[PDB]
């Protein structure tokens, strides 16, 4: 293990791999550390959902994803036990236990918030749903100039959609995708328009999607290598990153500290350019173990001196969920062009439909796999092949409707009466609101308690902004309740709920960009980089200081793919030696 | 890719491993096909816990094991749910939904048991115990002399826990360890013997502990290759294997039937020596697929042709379980040797103990680890450091005790009540009981229903004899609640009780072993080749064929190490040219 | 049912329930306040919880 | 079959009800309150040897039916409340409230 590189890069997620994939390819030396392991299969950092046990049953799949979601800040237990035995040994208070923060307040916090600790972070187990920010939702990259604006959103968004393999075709051919839009669609003709979920997926075959992650951004793989012989990349896995160390005058890093967890030896690491993704609470606690904020409960009479907005103006989304069960009209609506002759199960029995036909209401491939299904099983009471595809519609957000909106299945955990209705009915809701970004909330780190890495406790100061906040999470609410009867009465044991704060983990404005420093109330510039210091970057949600609603990794990419940009233009790759 | 090798081995689990050590070791060359695929890391087929994520946060990895555990056979589903909107499809039957198995009575199931398909198997996330069986719960490898039969069990399992670097050591100075350990002694001095469980581990650290798997048996890496330029072996993920072609004469095998899940593709692989280590359910199903035993329902009118007892006499442990939360008798005792001045937090507190001094419980090295805790932590109420490993405390199967027992920690999720509890006063109990083999208990496989690799889906039709077994699981049950009560009372939401039956995961004697195929019912003799073939061995818990409480891999390995000594006798390995 | 409709509960601490899943126009507390009869006198952890 | 073995608790001073000078109840009088916790020693030791007695026991008719595992009850759900003004020969040498014709 050498002592310099070009970049250093922390975190192997997909945005700290969107920083390898520029720096990688243009010829710097590039190290990437991730505390977390290499653990998804021989493509380094790939989507776990992508192993045939997983595409045969995806419910299976929520363990995965609770399996590397760790809480953030849990805060003192205050459950009353009074039924142990006399003999066991009985706590006289509710003292500090089993990880929780006493720094935490219950009513204050994000309760759902978690991290993710493997190489590829949280890309080795997310949903994939990458759309674009609408003006209303995204920060400005060009001043006073709205075209220029949107042009360069629009160079960005697109370069960030080819590394993702974003794409809005995967489930087209879906009965029930195809079900529920066109009932949406119809539902809302001239008000609103539904498609597909931009989805970050290739089909390989009908019944496999080859899901995409920070692999697919950047194979990870060291280099040089066979089919990179001209590149150099190494990825060190189990490592700490600790602390980046600043020179007195505060405008330039010197060094990166890190802990190897296998060896337990520590080192300073040298490079020309450091970059920080290591997610949004995680980058804002190495900054702070830095001496960028403030460490302790915020105290706004001993201002920090250095970037002192740090962990002020976070942001999180406001979540509702319910799942339905597709209308009897809608499921009749699949045979609709059917001609049924006899009895189910008999010898007589027949299933035709005339291919073409004007009167037909559906399309013949659709009608093609309904006669089939229905002929092949009679003892099957739908007429929705066993094999279709989930739906994954969506209506972007608008102003007369700003939520993102997602109307589609993912992994989920049914109760043993759930489990009771056919899957084949199953519609899931989630509706994502937009959170004002305020300075009061925020998230700090204990000076006293400390985490199970030895780092200083991350603590939140948290609550949903009173006015537009706050009113358009209950008009969202609102919303779901009356365009999912559109498609069923809600499941029972899935009713229309708020989320646990945070469980959505799109926490965004930690570290949050702007034009002024002091104006803006930000902590990096339109570049990323770090204001004051020359050759310190941060990458990912924490970035964004805007109020959205819509699922932002895309976004955060898409900056990330600028920062590059500024870094190839005033930094030298070292040559080839 | 070939499709001639010296011996083909079906599954990658610790039983296949241990078959690609012994013949690849003695230069055979040898494929192995797994319908899994790789995801542990770098190390192919290592144990997932070996993560510092996991080391760190154990009770996370709980849901790693339940996202591989896929239920064998599910019955149909009849809970009523009479809440949906009238507008919501509602069935007017409880027809055969979701993976449900309509064979399947309800009331005759093991409805715990479950299969993982990754490579390394179910040793990628296995408890890691490796007890030997004693003469009682073992198998006979040698008639008519029971000191031979010793001999040459002792020398297996010797080989057996080299293999899987079986220790007894590693939890040595954990203070719960020893406080529990000592306790346990105390009470049942000249009755019973304690202590540790053997498991299959080696401790790197005070705080890691590395868990053997299918990895520490063989490294499943492609060879030849530079460590090993002379051996011969590949390794084939994702694929299918579906049955193996008889001969007219029923005297040998010609050939293994696969499909490769990736593209689509199938073969036939030629070998000179055919292994199925596919586990107790999937190796009786591939021998059906191949025209062994019977599909279908049983019916004894209709007599099978080839292994009649194939998938009767199956066996399945009774479990049961509770957890307990220390006594304070036992807390305070972890303190008894320390004299303590003034009270905590303030200047004056002081903690001490005298060194070596004869009137102490406990030795220097307890000492100094309460000492330092309760001085360095003066906020926290127990005497136990906060890092203390857990308990690994057996009293090991026995005449008078006809149960296994393990009072330790491994993964578990608790309810937000129970965490409640500080994690340092809990212990878990398991007991297992052993059931007797009774050719009514069986598993077959329907000749109409599928499962999700289109394969003829598993059905059981079990119950937990009467007799002996029952009478014995009852009695483990008491003896539980009686020697958990010497260490604390239960904690809340962990009562004594009966696991799911299956969830044990140690089903045998579904291909089981014997001396002669009719007068001992079974299917292979004590080389694990199956009667009447010349070339077709079984490995793994379905050839066990007595009553055991014991963990039942140690004892399915030594069986394949003697299995790997008649191949290697009676095969020549091709010349490596 | 009879038993449980004429057993009042003799003191009931005061309720340290985490709820935050309301929505955010909801009334929300910012303390855990004396709420519903609940007794803050009482200690949870020295109490008769069942007594009636 | 309903299994319920009910222990017996020694009495100690620290174990009190008393009523709140500020706090009220439904009826607008000072609100009760605990401060209670089983004895050490020979009240804990026979409670939980009286959960093994019922284990024990009860296995010689069946074993348990699953959601009614043994298990403490919530402390007090007994009803048995006793010694609140407890009776004695003499007032002071036996701590009391109470002659034994009950009167105060
Ligand atoms: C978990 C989740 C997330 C998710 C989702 C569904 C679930 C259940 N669905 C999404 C959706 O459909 N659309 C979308 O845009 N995002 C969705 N997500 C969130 C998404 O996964 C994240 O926004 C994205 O992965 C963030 O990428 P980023 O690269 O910034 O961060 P990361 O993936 O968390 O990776 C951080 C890496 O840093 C390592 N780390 C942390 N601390 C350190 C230190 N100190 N030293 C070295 N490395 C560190 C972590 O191990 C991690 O790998
Ligand atoms: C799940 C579990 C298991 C377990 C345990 C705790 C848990 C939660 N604790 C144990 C304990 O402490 N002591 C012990 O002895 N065992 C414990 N176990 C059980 C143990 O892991 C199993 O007994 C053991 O792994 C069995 O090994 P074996 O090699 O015989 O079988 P396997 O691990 O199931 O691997 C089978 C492989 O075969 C592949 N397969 C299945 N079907 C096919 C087909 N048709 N074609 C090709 N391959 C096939 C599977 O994918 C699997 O990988």
């Amino acid at each position: 293990m050498d002592i310099k590189y070009d970049v250093v890069i922390v975190g192997s997620g997909p945005i700290g791999c969107t920083y390898a994939r520029e720096l990688v390819g243009a010829g710097y030396k590039v190290a990437m550390f991730d505390i977390g392991e290499i653990d998804s299969g021989l493509k380094i950092g790939a989507h776990k959902k992508n192993t045939v046990e997983y595409q045969k049953n995806i419910d299976k799949f929520v363990n995965v994803i609770q399996g590397q979601l760790m809480s953030v800040s849990v805060p003192v237990n205050t459950l009353v036990v009074d039924t142990l035995s006399p003999t066991s040994w009985q706590a006289s208070t509710f003292f500090v236990r089993n990880g929780s923060n006493p720094e935490q307040d219950p009513l204050r916090n994000l309760s759902g918030q978690a991290v993710t600790r493997v190489v590829g972070g949280m890309s080795t187990h997310w949903t994939c749903a990458t759309p674009r920010f609408d003006r209303e939702q995204r920060p400005l990259l060009v001043k006073d100039d709205a075209d220029a604006d949107d042009a360069e959103w629009d160079r960005l968004y697109t370069k960030a959609e080819s590394y993702f393999q974003t794409g809005t075709d995967q489930f087209k051919e879906s009965i029930r995708h195809n079900l529920v839009l066109n009932k949406l669609t119809e539902e809302y003709k001239g008000q609103r328009d539904f498609q597909q979920i931009p989805l970050a997926a290739t089909r390989r075959s009908p019944t496999f999607v080859e899901w995409s992650s920070a692999n697919t951004v950047f194979d990870l793989q060291n280099r040089p290598n066979t089919d990179a012989p001209e590149e150099r990349f190494n990825l060190f896995p189990a490592v700490a990153c600790e602390r980046v160390v600043r020179n007195a005058l505060n405008s330039e890093i010197e060094s990166l500290h890190i802990h190897d967890l296998i060896s337990g030896d520590r080192f300073e690491i040298k490079a020309d350019v450091y970059v920080l993704t290591a997610g949004a609470v995680h980058n804002t606690q190495l900054l702070v173990n830095s001496g960028f904020g403030q460490l302790g409960r915020p105290n706004p009479a001993n201002p920090p001196e250095l970037l002192p907005s740090l962990g002020s103006y976070i942001t999180e989304q406001s979540l509702v969920f319910c799942q339905t069960v597709m209308s009897t009209e809608l499921i009749d609506s699949v045979k609709s062009d059917m001609t049924i002759r006899g009895t189910p199960g008999e010898l007589t029995y027949s299933v035709t439909y005339t291919p073409g036909a004007s009167t037909n209401k559906h399309p013949d491939w659709w009608n093609e796999k309904v006669k089939n299904h229905m002929m092949q099983h009679q003892e099957d009471p739908l007429p929705i092949p066993f094999e279709d595809p989930e739906p994954q519609v969506t209506t972007l957000f608008q102003p007369s409707h700003p939520w993102h909106t997602q109307i589609h299945r993912d992994a989920f955990s049914y109760g043993a009466v759930q489990q009771s209705i056919d899957s084949r009915l199953i519609v899931d809701w989630r509706f994502f609101g937009r959170t004002e970004p305020k300075e009061e909330n925020k998230l700090w780190f204990s000076d006293k308690i400390t985490d199970a890495y030895n780092m200083p406790q991350p603590t939140f100061d948290f609550r949903f902004p009173a006015g537009r906040t706050s009113k358009e999470a209950e008009d969202m609410m609102t919303d779901m309740c009356v365009m999912s009867a559109k498609i069923g009465g809600f499941l029972p044991g899935s009713l229309p709920q708020f989320m646990e704060p945070g469980l959505v983990l799109h926490l965004g404005g930690t570290h949050r960009m702007g034009f002024d420093e002091k104006e803006d109330n930000c902590c990096v510039n339109t570049d990323s980089r770090v204001f004051g210091f020359k050759n310190l970057f941060l990458g990912g949600c924490g970035n964004i200081p805007t109020a959205y609603g819509a699922n932002p990794t895309l976004t955060a990419m898409s900056l990330a793919i600028k920062s590059c940009e500024y870094i190839k233009q005033n930094f030298t790759p070292s040559p080839f030696t």
